[PDB]
């Protein structure tokens, strides 16, 4: 699990 700058990997 890992929040990118997306602030969420839904495709991000």
């Amino acid at each position: 699990r890992k929040v990118p700058t997306g602030s969420n990997p839904q495709k991000n």
